[PDB]
């Protein structure tokens, strides 16, 4: 039938090895996606290329948890010490790298406009989630919900907060803003994703900012002549027909933070 070629090319590129350890449903929606353009044939080789234009680069945490394993180790007033192992920690990722010296006052200076909020969502959340000794003492004790794409890597998180004995609200799961159905947050985190988001599906960093429900949104971009194209104002300009108001414009080491409520 005709949602046949979708679960049997969906199964057919989930089962080849390459392309296993990413969400189901993303593969379930490019396929979806591409199946109106392209004929029923060479649907395969043009989603592996989708996935390969868009995830390709996110496709294992054996190396990371290791890597985890010797920080935890290598350390013999307690609550300053779990953050030079958790920074320790975040400094692995090019992506929560450059966020220390500015995790001290980061979620200080982000709750100053929205408030300690009852819960965090982090969608493509990384290495974040162990930022959790920062948002916790700046008053958020609710639930902490961090998703990402690859699976291998939320296993490291998963089995790394276990390690720490991290509280049992910070929860970690693998997930898609784009296939997922809409969430519901006190505070939604985008650090680093809006521009990931509008070369995976065209125009839909916007998409998900309208459809999810949230009090509060934090979406944050890099600063980094004239070779590189300048997306924090193709993001400022992107909110001028919608109804999101910028809230604060958040300047914390080399990053931009848009803070941007419905209301
Ligand atoms: N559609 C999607 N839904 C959720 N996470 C996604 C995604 N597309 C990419 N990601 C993830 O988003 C991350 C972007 S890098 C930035 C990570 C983190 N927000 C930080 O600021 O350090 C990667 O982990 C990537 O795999």
């Amino acid at each position: 039938t005709n949602d046949n070629y979708i679960e049997e090319v969906t199964a057919k590129v989930l089962t080849s090895g390459k392309y296993s350890t990413l969400y189901p449903p993303t593969v379930r929606r490019v396929t979806e996606r591409l199946f109106d353009r392209y004929p029923p044939k060479q649907l395969e080789k043009e989603v592996r290329k989708k996935l390969h234009q868009a995830y390709g680069a996110y496709i294992d945490g054996k190396r990371l948890e290791k890597k985890i394993e010797k920080i935890i180790h290598e350390i013999p007033t307690r609550t300053e010490w779990e953050k030079e192992i958790c920074l320790k920690i975040l400094n692995l990722h090019t992506s929560t790298n450059e966020r220390t010296v500015a995790y001290d006052e980061l979620y200080q200076k982000i709750f100053e406009v929205t408030g300690v909020p009852t819960s965090i969502t982090d969608a493509g959340c990384a290495l974040n989630p162990f930022s959790f000794p920062f948002f916790t003492e700046a008053g958020m004790l609710g639930q902490y919900i961090g998703f990402d794409l690859d699976k291998g890597m939320i296993e490291a998180i998963e089995h790394s907060l276990r390690t720490l004995n991290a509280p049992e609200g910070i929860v970690v799961k693998q997930g898609d803003i784009l296939s997922d159905p809409s969430g519901e947050s006190d505070l939604l985190l985008m650090f680093k994703l809006y521009t990931l988001l509008d070369r995976q599906e065209e125009a839909s960093g916007l998409k998900i900012l309208q459809e999810w429900k949230y009090k509060n949104a934090v979406i944050s971009f890099p600063i980094k002549v004239g070779m590189e194209e300048n997306y924090t104002v193709k993001f400022e300009n992107d909110l001028v027909g919608s109804d999101l108001r910028i809230m604060q414009k958040l300047k914390l080491g080399n990053e931009m933070y848009f803070i941007v409520s419905r209301l």
